[PDB]
C-alpha cells in the first residue's frame, strides 16, 4: 500500500475513514490526521490501496469534495447533488497527470479546497488601480468573449497599493507577451443591445494581445487611461483659456467620425490644459498640422441674409468634444491651442 | 444474460449494484467498474438480464440519471423529483432505437452525462464572431420562434478564432442548404411589445433558409453585417467629405420607407467612405441612377416669403440616415457621392 501525506490548513469535513476518489472511484481512504509541530496547519495522511499505487504521480493535485454547496446562479440556479457519500463523511478526490514520475514514500501534497482552486495554469501578477468591483475567484479574464482567467487573489499592499493575481489557462499563455494589455471593463450601459447578464457580472478584465517578449506581470489602468497606454498612440497636450464644458472623457472628432478621446483635463494658473490621445488612424492623418475647434457649445447668429450655426449639432452637443481641422504639412509641435469656434480658427485668432 | 461495456469519463454517482432502466423499468444492473489501461477514462460494465437482451441495440445510447438537480427557470421554477431510487444509489437509463441490429458480446457504448446530451441530431459547425453571450448547451437555434437547435460546444481556437458546434434535430436538416444563413440576434430593446423573456434569454441564433446544395458548416457574422451577407443584396460604396453624423447602423430611406441599411463607415484621407447595402425591393428600383441626400441634419431657412425646412423631420432625425432620389436609367457605377442636402443634389454640386 501507499501511505502519503496531505497538508491542509484545516481538517474540513474529513473524518478518519473517509474516502479517497479517483474519477469518483474509491481507490483509498484517509488513514489518520494529526497537527504538525507548528500549530499553523493540519497534516492528513491517507492510504492509497496496493492496486492503485501507480495512479498517484508526483505532479498530482488533491482536492476536497466534502459536504455540499448550493450555488445560485443568475438567470436560473442549477443545483445538482452529484455524490451522496461525500456529504455524510467527507472525501478527497485527486487527478493523475499525463507524464510524471509515480509518487512514493510519504511524499507530501497540498490539499486544495475545491476543484476550481486546483485548476492548472499560470499565475499572472496584476497591479490594480482599485479593488472596487473586483473579487477573489469571481472576476474573469475575458478574451474574445470567453472566460480565460479568474482573479484568484486580491491584496491591499502598504502604501495603498492594491495588487492581485490571476490564473490563466495554458492556451492563452503564449498570447501574453510584451505590449499586451489587460484593462478592466465597466459594465457600461448599452442602449442598442440590452444585456442584463453583463450588467450583473460587474467589472471584467479584458485581454488584448500584443507582440514581443513574453511577460508575466501587468499593470491595469482605468478604462479611460487605456487608450493612452496603447502601443501606437499619439498624445497631444492642447491648451485653452477655458474648459468650454469639455469633460475628461469627451470623444474627439475628425470629419464626423471619432478618431480619439480626451484623456484628462488639468487646471493651471495660465488656463486649462487638456491631454488628448489619438488612435493610429488619425496618427497617419495629422501630417504635423491641425486646428482644434470646440464642439461642446452651440452658436446661432441671426441676420437678414446671413444665417449660420457654428460649432455644434444637437447630437454633436450630447457627445461634445473637440473637432479637428487637418492640415497639409507640419512638424507636430508639443503644444496646440484650442479655438473657441470655427471662425476664430480660420482667423488664427486665439485671443 | 448480456454483459456490455460503457465508457464514461468518470464513474459519477454510480455504485456497483446500481440499477439500469428502460422506460424507467429496471431491466438490468451495473455489474462492475474498472479503470481502463490508460488513466483517461472509466469503463463501467453492466449486465442486462436474459429476458431483455433484445432491448439493447447497436444504435442505443445510454445516459446517466443519478442524483437530483434542481433547475430554477425564469418566470417560475418547476422542480420535480421524478425517481427516488436514482438519488441514493445511482442509475443508468437507455433508449432502444427503431431499426438496428441487436447488440451482443461486450459491445462498447458511450455514456452520456444527461438526457439532453444524448439527444439525436446533426452536428453543425459554426465559425462564431465572439462568444460574448453564447453558452454551451444554453444557446438555442430559433426557427419560426421555435427551439430547433442547441449550441453544444464553444471553443477558442488559436489565432483568436472562436468556433462552436450545434446539434439540430432531423426535421430542419433538410432545410439547411446553400445560402442558408444563421445569424445571431441580440435581445434588442422592444418598445411596442414588452418581452422580458426574450431579454432574459440573451443571444439567440436565428435560422433563415435558402436553396441549393446541403451544407453542414456555416459562418455567423454580427447582426449588422447579416444584411450584407444576404443572397440578393446590392452594395454601394458611397463617398462623402464628412460623416454628416451618419453612424455605422443608420437606416437608409427611399420615399419615407426604409429600403436598406448602412453597413460600415471607413475614414480615409480623401474623406469618409460609406458602404451601404440594399434589400431586393430597392434592387429592382435603382435602374442605375440615384442621388444620395443626408437625412441626419436639420436645416431651417428664414425668409419673408420663402420658408423651407430641408433634409429632415424630428422623427427622421432620430432615425437619421441617407435618402435616395431615384432616377430613370443608368449603369450602377461603383462610386456615388453623398450630397449635403437636397438642393445641392438638384444642383449637382458636390462641392
Amino acid at each position: 500500500d501507499l501511505m502519503i501525506h496531505l497538508q491542509a490548513p484545516d481538517l474540513g469535513s474529513l473524518n478518519s475513514g473517509s474516502l479517497v476518489y479517483f474519477r469518483k472511484i474509491p481507490v483509498g481512504k484517509v488513514y489518520d490526521y494529526a497537527i504538525n509541530p507548528n500549530k499553523q496547519g493540519v497534516v492528513i495522511d491517507v492510504l492509497i490501496e496496493r492496486r492503485f499505487t501507480d495512479l498517484v504521480k508526483k505532479g498530482s493535485r488533491f482536492w476536497n469534495v466534502s459536504g455540499v454547496d448550493a450555488n445560485v446562479s443568475i438567470s436560473g440556479a442549477k443545483v445538482k447533488l452529484e455524490s451522496l457519500a461525500a456529504l455524510v463523511n467527507g472525501a478527497i478526490a485527486f487527478d493523475s497527470p499525463e507524464e510524471s514520475k509515480p509518487a512514493e514514500a510519504e511524499d507530501t501534497f497540498g490539499l486544495y479546497e475545491d476543484l476550481a482552486h486546483s485548476q492548472r495554469g499560470v499565475i499572472i501578477k496584476l497591479e490594480l488601480p482599485s479593488g472596487a468591483g473586483l473579487t477573489a475567484d469571481s472576476t474573469p479574464l475575458m478574451y474574445q468573449g470567453l472566460e480565460v482567467g479568474q482573479l484568484t487573489k486580491l491584496d491591499l499592499n502598504p502604501g495603498g497599493k492594491v495588487t492581485g493575481e490571476m490564473t490563466v489557462d495554458p492556451s492563452v499563455v503564449t498570447l501574453l507577451r510584451e505590449n499586451t494589455r489587460i484593462e478592466l471593463r465597466n459594465p457600461k450601459l448599452s442602449l442598442s443591445d440590452a444585456n442584463l447578464s453583463a450588467l450583473l457580472t460587474g467589472k471584467t478584465f479584458e485581454l488584448v494581445p500584443g507582440d514581443g517578449e513574453p511577460r508575466k506581470e501587468f499593470v491595469v489602468v482605468p478604462g479611460e487611461k487605456a487608450l493612452l497606454h496603447e502601443p501606437d498612440v499619439l498624445t497631444l497636450t492642447l491648451t485653452a483659456p477655458e474648459s468650454y464644458g469639455i469633460d475628461a472623457g469627451q470623444p474627439l472628432i475628425l470629419h464626423g467620425v471619432q478618431v480619439g478621446q480626451v484623456i484628462d483635463r488639468k487646471l493651471t494658473s495660465k488656463g486649462v490644459t487638456f491631454t488628448v490621445a489619438i488612435e493610429p488612424q488619425h496618427r497617419e492623418l495629422v501630417k504635423g498640422d491641425s486646428k482644434f475647434v470646440v464642439n461642446s457649445r452651440v452658436d446661432v447668429k441671426v441676420g437678414l441674409d446671413g444665417v449660420e450655426f457654428l460649432g455644434a449639432s444637437a447630437s454633436e452637443w450630447i457627445n461634445g468634444g473637440i473637432r479637428i481641422l487637418p492640415g497639409d504639412k507640419g512638424e507636430m509641435k508639443a503644444s496646440y491651442p484650442l479655438y473657441a469656434n470655427l471662425e476664430k480658427a480660420l482667423e488664427n485668432s486665439l485671443s
